[PDB]
């Protein structure tokens, strides 16, 4: 049985991947610091699973997760962008020294196909409020967004000179059971997902006339494996995002529908980083991957919402 | 008032340190000595100062920032190749020292920081038309990826935490003191040398191509305008003067200045290489004082005088 090594495997993605590849019959080895990933997301009795508890950056570690793996999906990073804007030395380690040395360790064990969690954030403001395709120009306005970049840089350069097969990602909003709703900064589903279910006010930033691509984690999942069996993939970036529409006042009407519940909207002003308008461009992605019917919103959030 | 010089041993740094200094600047020069010489600087100027270490050492930055009003960020392993043969080591020097000088300036208050960065950041997306800034990216080594990164870098601090950086995306840079000791050094500096010495050169391709080649003194210029302007822009400007030069040209300038014939091997073209590369320097001449540059004829002359 062929062996997955999948970086961040113990996060809200990540884990929901673990679950998939599993079921197909592959053998997973996750590689998680445990900074936001949780050992409880992960199926520890899966005779096919490993758990290495450790940093990502570091390069002897990933020399021995690497042995005896047929294939990667780098998920590891400090998924908080504003984590990177207080902080930019710390998750420059996390967010692009992580892809750097597995890098190195992919083209030292012979392993080719490495399927690569980047990020809309590269797009900046470039594009907003059109269906941004991705040769849109980059304009990454944080550490996060240009460690994002970087990490797909050094991928092609490995890809030309080492014989690297990189599956680059851009993922757009993506939501679901396990989305760690802790922090202020955390996914907005995942926040407005778990006020509701507690019976307590949600806090909408902004006019809510902002929109987003919202995509279901289990649609991504499905994007992940394809990107891992595919023959030969291509080897620029391709968006994850579903074209769609959702403004954040869509949301709370769907999410409180779902609930069954009043809920509560109180007010704060627009956040001082706050792109209105985000949209994919997802051309490149019906062409180069099966995507069947997608779950809508309403579909996902019920999924989220029964699962609490 | 004292400048900080990182790379300042080196090619372009030194020619710059001599720059300030006889402006009246004390220089404090940042250098590991990878490539940079101390023969390079006028030791012993007295409005000198030399550190020697890695410009992306945390502790040895914060010193080397302390009591200097501005910066010139020059220090980078400047081969694209060992940057092939080595992602990792250099980008510590290509990019973790931008980073690292970054957050020294934040802390001790300094905003203005000139930074060479690198037409290497266009990739081959500048063939055969004049490059201007928002010719689309494509970083091919991890040295460009490390530069533009350093742009992007930059930028979010200037945002978030006052700093003014001058980034500055060299062309062809040529002049006394460019090191001709690889295979992949300047094309100028190689036959230059060669033809002092009166040994073949080998020329890979038919010739044909053309750069934008800058002399290192105007080139020095613009560095010090980039300190000294009272409200620099924020993105990047190419430092090119649109010009075209043949190699073939190059090598005919050369027999003329060096009076001998130039024995010339045939090689075949290098894998990758850019044909036409000319900067488009718009931005260059709107913001800065360009004077009259000097021509490839000047330049290779003061160039082939010192040897
Ligand atoms: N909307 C989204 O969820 C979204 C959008 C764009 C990009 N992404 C990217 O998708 C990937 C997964 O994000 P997520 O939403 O599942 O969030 P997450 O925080 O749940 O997953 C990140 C995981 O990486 C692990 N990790 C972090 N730093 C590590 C290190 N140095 N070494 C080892 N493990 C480390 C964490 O423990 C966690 O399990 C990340 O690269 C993220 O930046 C996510
Ligand atoms: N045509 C050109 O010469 C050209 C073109 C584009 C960009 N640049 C950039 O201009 C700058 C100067 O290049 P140069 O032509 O003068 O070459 P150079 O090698 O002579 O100068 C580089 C200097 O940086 C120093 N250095 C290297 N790594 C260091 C580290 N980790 N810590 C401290 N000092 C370190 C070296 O000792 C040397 O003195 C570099 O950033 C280079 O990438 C040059
Ligand atoms: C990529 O980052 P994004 O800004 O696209 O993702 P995100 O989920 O953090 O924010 C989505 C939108 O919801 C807004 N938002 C977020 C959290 C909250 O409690 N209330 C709220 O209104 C936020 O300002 C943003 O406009
Ligand atoms: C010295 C230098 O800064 N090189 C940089 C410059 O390469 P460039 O190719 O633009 O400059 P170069 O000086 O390395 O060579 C110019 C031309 O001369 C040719 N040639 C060179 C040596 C020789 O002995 N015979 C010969 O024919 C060479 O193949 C090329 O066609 O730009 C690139 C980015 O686009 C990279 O950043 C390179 O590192």
């Amino acid at each position: 049985a062929e062996r997955i090594l999948v970086t961040g495997g113990a996060g809200f993605i990540g884990s929901h991947l673990v679950d998939a590849l599993l079921a197909k019959g592959y053998a997973v080895r996750v590689l998680d610091d445990l900074s936001t990933g949780k050992v409880g997301n992960l199926p520890m009795g899966d005779a096919g699973l490993e758990l290495l508890v450790g940093d990502a950056a570091d390069a002897a570690l990933l020399a021995d997760a690497v042995q005896g793996c047929d294939a990667v999906v780098h998920l590891a990073a400090v998924a908080s962008v504003q984590a990177s804007v207080e902080d930019p030395v710390a998750t420059h380690q996390s967010n692009f020294i992580a892809t750097l040395r597995l890098c190195e360790a992919m083209t030292a064990a012979g392993i080719r196909r490495v399927v690569f969690a980047s990020a809309a954030a590269v797009y900046g403001n470039n594009g907003e409020g059109t269906p941004i395709a991705e040769d849109t120009p980059k304009s990454p306005l944080t550490p996060f967004a240009a460690d994002k970049l970087a990490s797909e840089y050094y991928l092609d350069f490995y890809r030309r000179q080492h014989g690297l097969e990189p599956v680059i990602l851009r993922f757009f909003n993506i939501f679901g059971p396990r989305q760690d709703p802790s922090s202020p900064y955390s996914g907005v589903i995942s926040i407005f997902s778990e006020r509701a279910k507690a019976g307590r006010p949600i806090t909408l930033f902004g006019d809510g006339g902002q929109t987003r691509d919202f995509v279901y984690v289990a649609d991504l999942v499905k994007i992940l494996v394809q990107g891992l069996e595919s023959p030969a993939p291509a080897a620029d970036a391709t968006n994850v995002g579903l074209g769609g529409v959702t403004t954040l006042n869509d949301l709370i009407g769907a999410l409180q529908q779902i609930s069954g519940k009043p809920l509560q909207v109180s007010h704060g002003a627009t956040r001082s980083g706050d792109i209105r308008h985000s949209k994919a461009d997802n051309r490149r992605l019906r062409e180069r991957f099966d995507l069947g019917t997608p779950s809508s919103l309403a579909e996902g959030l019920e999924r989220l919402y029964r699962s609490l």
